[PDB]
């Protein structure tokens, strides 16, 4: 059995010459050299057999993951896992090895508009099929965008998606959230629990702010924060847009506030093509209704060179009751998941 740390890393014969990458929510992450295909790939030990809240999300993640057939997400290539539910401790998912991310592009690399613009392309064609299976990602943000030498772009950890849930996604103020506070939408704060697809356009949008400048636009230091700098930018919510927020606290929240105006685009982004300042508007809206859906962008025209709605497919199979199984369960759903990849 390789070993990496002092930690096993089971995966042989197939997966040989190890590199430890980092650790993930349920265990480590090395590269490997797959000997049937003939190049080097990325394996994620995955441990979560203890802990119900574990095994829904590993499972929930699996069970998309091999759904989606899709150039711009992230694919499970392999699993391995023991024979038996019984010898079954851990699991390893395998997936294309990604020189980079766009987190680590942005600290470091100035941005053409041309890579903006492509890399924009792809992550809205990804989340138009995501989105076309009833699906939300739900944690986009650039360390989730996955790129290779040649600027292919995955969307990838899906580990707070969820099937689309509109007619249940309102809830009180302050409600807690999972997803990474600096892409979260103004309505999570204030009366949304981040079941509809607008969710997910306002974290496109985040990210193309921070193409344009290599800095996060909204770095909330805590949950209120997040709101009081969409607001400094955005300006002061609109009457109409406050008649949506029916919530007292949520709605008298707001009405506290110091009146803010708008700051205009392309003040904040001189050097910014101003096609990108019109769709990065239509994305940053304070009201998910005006928000502008993924099919919209995709046909913006800033996206005109690439725009091709026949190359842009749709899932075939969208997701049309996790959360009260036992870990036991789980675990046997897990098993019957990736039985797939057993030799045979």
């Amino acid at each position: 059995p390789e070993m990496v740390r002092g930690q096993v890393f089971d995966v042989g014969p197939r997966y040989t010459n190890l590199s430890y990458i980092g650790e993930g929510a349920y265990g480590m992450v090395c590269s490997a050299y797959d000997n049937v295909n003939k190049v080097r790939v990325a394996i994620k030990k995955i441990s979560p057999f203890e802990h119900q809240t574990y095994c829904q999300r590993t499972l929930r993640e699996i069970k998309i993951l091999l759904r989606f057939r899709h150039e711009n997400i992230i694919g499970i290539n392999d699993i391995i896992r023991a024979p038996t539910i019984e010898q079954m401790k851990d699991v390893y998912i395998v997936q294309d090895l990604m020189e980079t991310d766009l987190y680590k592009l942005l600290k470091t690399q100035h941005l053409s508009n041309d890579h903006i613009c492509y890399f924009l392309y792809q992550i809205l064609r990804g989340l138009k099929y995501i989105h076309s299976a009833n699906v939300l990602h739900r944690d986009l943000k650039p360390s989730n965008l996955l790129l290779n030498t040649t600027c292919d772009l995955k969307i990838c950890d899906f580990g707070l998606a969820r099937v689309a849930d509109p007619d249940h996604d309102h809830t009180g103020f302050l409600t807690e959230y999972v997803a990474t506070r600096w892409y979260r939408a103004p309505e999570i704060m204030l009366n949304s629990k981040g079941y509809t697809k607008s969710i997910d356009i306002w974290s496109v949008g985040c990210i193309l702010a921070e193409m344009l400048s290599n800095r996060p636009i909204f770095p909330g230091k805590h949950y209120l924060d997040q709101l009081n700098h969409i607001l400094g930018i955005l300006g002061s919510p609109s009457q109409e847009d406050l008649n949506c927020i029916i919530n007292l606290k949520a709605r008298n929240y707001l009405l506290s506030l110091p009146h803010k105006n708008k700051v205009p685009w392309n003040r904040l982004f001189p050097n910014a093509d101003s096609k990108a300042l019109d769709l990065l508007d239509k994305m940053l809206t304070f009201n998910p209704h005006k928000r502008i859906e993924v099919e919209q962008a995709l046909a913006h025209p800033y996206l005109e060179q690439y725009y091709d709605p026949s190359d842009e497919p749709i899932a075939e199979a969208p997701f049309k009751e996790l959360d009260d199984l036992p870990k036991e369960k789980l675990k046997e759903l897990i098993f019957e998941e990736t039985a797939r990849f057993q030799p045979g």
